[PDB]
């Protein structure tokens, strides 16, 4: 479980 960069793209987007 990483989402170093998923955590707050997947807000964005």
């Amino acid at each position: 479980i990483l989402g170093k960069i998923w955590k707050p793209i997947k807000k964005l987007f």
